């Protein structure tokens, strides 16, 4: 019954404790235990200690974005077995989340972790979140997409990873994401997508890969994407020589929608859209042609053969 | 001995035919060997259990356009050779007992349109594994519960237009793996659950026009691999970020579709979603709640929760 | 109506019951309470069951009509009885025939007693749609055949009683559909042969009675689908212990379950020997029905109708 | 820092051990890195959600032989690395909230015996796909609801003896396809549904002794293809017509079984059913001494089907 001074409390449609943008630097004491939704966003809260909301057993929505979170205790969400939506975004100094923090939240549907200065995704961080549908991880400081990071997320439909520093997509980065509809990887440092990286993405409808470091994309990697409707590939250093031939053909047959695929090399094809190129425009190796054998091994197969 | 108000003959099937004779009840003395009985266009109001009990070989029963107020739950129990049952155009019938069709394993067509039906009780279509045509249009249905058609694995046609169905839950159409044509137009459909059409891999025609769809998840169309024709006009489509998945689906789809006219935002009013470019679909156009012409920036976080996810993303950043 | 019929006793516990057995009733009594869940009319002298004889008793689950004087059952006798679970029509020896559509629509029927009803045949469609049926009693009738697909809808049937009839053989598809059958009683008939693959659908069968019949041989291959077999009775059959008995002999050696004795009727040298206890070398040559008649003097038509090993013999 | 009543050490696993210290509450200050906690033999009465919340890596929790009156539904929610949970010998616990074990997808053993349990609530064992050992013996259970163990695809041992289970319904043991050992002795089991053991194809050992079975359908034993040892003694077996299916099964079964002593009729008292001949099983021995001929058709409805046949002849 006693509502905290910084807060407004009401009962319909859900029991709500709302205290946003009140300059709070700590979670207010005396939050009604029957709260189903708690809005603490836009304050200056620095920490989330253990069991900060433990009495609110019926909590389904916890809003904590745009604070000054520097640390979240691994036991911060004790008691919140029914939590469905958790927004922790826009806390640029958070940097790290203990890998066990979200454990046991089997009702979680939405998790906002964007703009949290996250340096890495720890092992087990998203384990057990079988009901999760939306995962926001964009605009962090991620430098890797480790294998099996999303392995338990069989119900995930939306995965937002744009605006990090992801250098590549390993084979099993997206293992287990059989329900994924939308995958956004634009504005990273992706220089390559491993073969079979999209093996589990039979339901994917939308894939953004623009503003990355791709010089090539084997058509074979796109072949599991049988539900694909929309593909974005612009602003990549595409090399339109022999290595572009598979992607070129795939683009000709694909009935969905796609962006331009502008050539960056060779110079004679600069600013040409690959989709509009004739097959005979794709010749030789672009990369100076005589190289070290170790460097020759690092080039596409058609370049190694073009030397011969 | 043929009833006075009737005409009886034996080929091609034993038939008792007495339509539009102003009959106040089912006539007595219908030949027990009857296979086809045409009693439509009369003034019959009840069908007790004993009415057709002697007609063991009955396969076709026509009772449409009568004055049916009631059908006994045991009216057809022993008549399991029944193949076609037309009970339509009896507007005051209002309700059919959920056990009325149990055991009719040879039934192929069931007409229940224009019967003022208020609801489909649990188990109404249970066990009808041979049913091919089901007419339920122009009734007073206000709900399409999960598993209503669970056993209709052989149904090819399902008519549901002209009711007041407000939404399609996830398992409303579970089990309909033979369905070819599904007509849901002229209802109040405001939303379709993303996996509502999971079993409709053979569906060729789908009507959803004249409803209340502000958006349709492209995900719900994805299982419709046999789809050839899709009707979507006369819905209040919102052509903002929420329309992006459907927009892409419409570009790739090789079958035929109606226009998808944008209702909001105003700058895109009467534009066709099919003809829009991706860049046209940016941001959020608030089409729900009180204070109806409103900017997303003016909405609390709590208010944003009722909007599409992509609207929430647009408002915050 | 709600008052109890004169010849009856009515009570509510445990189920609403109308009980009028052995009252000398010649017809179904009027005024049986519509709320009846159970009706006992056995041991009277009821001569027929006309259309809708109990149609108001919508909650009826048990209808007892055995040991009456039924000469006819109207095809629509059981109108209204959608919830009927146990129907006992047994011991009406002058009934002779049931209209093939009489039980149609009785989807809750679990038990059906039709034994000792003088039944001359099982009409096409007689047991159609009885998906819940578990017990079917057909013993001590006058059945002269088991037509194909007679039981094809009886997927939940566990007990089938057919003894004391005049069934002459078991055709290939007689028992199609009986995937749940546990006990099959076929004794005291005239079974001269069991068609190969006749037991194809009886993988759950635990008990098979074939004694007091006219079997001269049983291919071991016909028993092979019976993976659940526990008990097999085969006595009182004119078993012929020649070359034709070799497969059954081998089967009996390996069989881990229980079986009766299998007494040899021919040849005379092995008369009344138990096939189970014979050595394989005791099984030789071919003994035709018949002084023993040689294969050598037989017609080719007759020869073709003998077991394969007999045809091979003397050839 | 190790709590005064405890001993703490690192190898082989980080362990906090404080058993039999007369503790009335879970000690505060248990090291967060604890993988194993031994608090058995104390007098602990409550387990609030906060108790073990900081022990994120907790794998083994021993709480047996305490005074538990209550376990909070959120007591283990975040501790999803739990593999062994021993809550046994807390006779006043009586109820475990149906959500208590949700999300424990690494749980391998769960001890709930001697907890005075009155019921198993819906969803109590939901999602425990890793569970191998489940102890539920010596409680106060009066029913085994359908689908109680539906998700326990990896369960090998299930102990249910010493309860008051009156019957086994058709789908009580649905889902238990890895089950090796099932102990149901010392209950009140009067009947087992014919298809109750449908999913128990790997079952090797079945204890049904000290119950109230007057008969057991052979049909229920048929799917038990791996069965090796069956205990059936100390039941009031009726060796009349209703025993014929079990009689035959007993003749064919090549694993081991206890004696199956007849309780009725008097002429076969204390005889082993396994040793009887088929001719010894005839007619109906009515539980009362009442003749079969004297029985009304109404009364016969509550008897085995073969008794109805033996009565009417
Ligand atoms: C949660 O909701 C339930 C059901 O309305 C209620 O009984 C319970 O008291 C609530 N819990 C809290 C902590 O308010
Ligand atoms: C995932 O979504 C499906 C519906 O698509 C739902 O039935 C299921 O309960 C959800 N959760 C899990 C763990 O499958
Ligand atoms: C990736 O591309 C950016 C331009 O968008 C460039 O500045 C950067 O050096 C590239 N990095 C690598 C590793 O190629
Ligand atoms: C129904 O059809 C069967 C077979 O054609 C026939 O024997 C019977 O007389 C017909 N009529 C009735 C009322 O059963
Ligand atoms: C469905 O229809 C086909 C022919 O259209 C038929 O062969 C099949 O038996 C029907 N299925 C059922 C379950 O009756
Ligand atoms: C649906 O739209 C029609 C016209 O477009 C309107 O008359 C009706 O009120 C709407 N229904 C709902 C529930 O908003
Ligand atoms: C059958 O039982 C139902 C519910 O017990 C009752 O409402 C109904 O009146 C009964 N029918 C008759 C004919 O008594
Ligand atoms: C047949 O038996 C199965 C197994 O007990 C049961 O689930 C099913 O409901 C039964 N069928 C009918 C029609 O009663
Ligand atoms: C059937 O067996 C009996 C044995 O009592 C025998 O009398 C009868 O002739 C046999 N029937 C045939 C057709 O051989
Ligand atoms: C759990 O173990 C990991 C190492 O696997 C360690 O980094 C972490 O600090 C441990 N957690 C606690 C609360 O001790
Ligand atoms: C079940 O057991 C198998 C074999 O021991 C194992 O591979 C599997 O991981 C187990 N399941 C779980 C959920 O641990
Ligand atoms: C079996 O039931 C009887 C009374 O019905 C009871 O005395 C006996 O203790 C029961 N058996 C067991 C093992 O509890
Ligand atoms: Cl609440
Ligand atoms: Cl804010
Ligand atoms: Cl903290
Ligand atoms: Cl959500
Ligand atoms: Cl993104
Ligand atoms: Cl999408
Ligand atoms: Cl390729
Ligand atoms: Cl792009
Ligand atoms: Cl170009
Ligand atoms: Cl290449
Ligand atoms: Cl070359
Ligand atoms: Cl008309
Ligand atoms: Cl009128
Ligand atoms: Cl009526
Ligand atoms: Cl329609
Ligand atoms: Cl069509
Ligand atoms: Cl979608
Ligand atoms: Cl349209
Ligand atoms: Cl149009
Ligand atoms: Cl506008
Ligand atoms: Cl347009
Ligand atoms: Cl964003
Ligand atoms: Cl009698
Ligand atoms: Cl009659
Ligand atoms: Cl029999
Ligand atoms: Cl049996
Ligand atoms: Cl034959
Ligand atoms: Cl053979
Ligand atoms: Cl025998
Ligand atoms: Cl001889
Ligand atoms: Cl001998
Ligand atoms: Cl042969
Ligand atoms: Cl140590
Ligand atoms: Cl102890
Ligand atoms: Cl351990
Ligand atoms: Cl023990
Ligand atoms: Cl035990
Ligand atoms: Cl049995
Ligand atoms: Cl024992
Ligand atoms: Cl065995
Ligand atoms: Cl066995
Ligand atoms: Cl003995
Ligand atoms: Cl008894
Ligand atoms: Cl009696
Ligand atoms: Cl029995
Ligand atoms: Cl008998």
């Amino acid at each position: 019954s006693p509502c905290p001074g910084a807060c407004v409390c009401y009962n319909e449609p859900k029991v709500t404790t709302s205290c946003p943008q009140q300059g709070l630097q700590a979670v207010p004491t005396g939050i009604p235990a029957s709260s189903q939704r708690i809005f603490l966003h836009g304050n200056r809260i620095s920490h989330v200690p253990a069991a900060s909301f433990q009495s609110c057993r019926n909590l389904t929505i916890l809003w904590l974005h745009s604070n000054a979170l520097a640390r979240i205790d691994a036991a911060a969400f004790t008691g919140l077995t029914l939590l469905e939506q958790l927004d922790l975004s826009d806390n640029a100094q958070l940097h790290v989340v203990d890998p066990t923090t979200f454990h046991g939240l089997g009702h979680l549907h939405t998790l906002h972790l964007d703009r949290c200065g996250l340096r890495e995704l720890g092992p087990g961080l998203f384990r057990g979140l079988a009901a999760l549908q939306y995962l926001y991880l964009q605009d962090n400081n991620l430098q890797a997409l480790p294998d099996n990071t999303f392995r338990d997320l069989g119900n995930l439909t939306h995965l937002f990873l744009h605006g990090n520093r992801i250098p590549s997509v390993p084979e099993h980065a997206f293992r287990g994401l059989h329900s994924l509809d939308r995958l956004l990887l634009h504005q990273n440092h992706v220089a390559r997508v491993h073969p079979h990286a999209f093996r589990d993405l039979g339901r994917l409808m939308t894939l953004y890969l623009f503003a990355n470091n791709l010089s090539m994309l084997p058509a074979e990697v796109l072949m599991p994407l049988r539900s694909l409707q929309y593909l974005r590939l612009n602003d990549n250093p595409w090399v339109c020589d022999c290595r572009a031939r598979p992607l070129w053909a795939w683009l000709q047959k694909f009935r969905g929608s796609s962006s331009e695929v502008p050539c960056n090399l060779p110079q004679r094809l600069a600013d040409r859209d690959l989709k509009r190129l004739a097959a005979s425009d794709l010749e030789g190796c672009a990369v100076t042609s005589q190289l070290t054998d170790e460097e020759l091994l690092s080039l596409p197969k058609c370049c190694q053969a073009a030397a011969h």
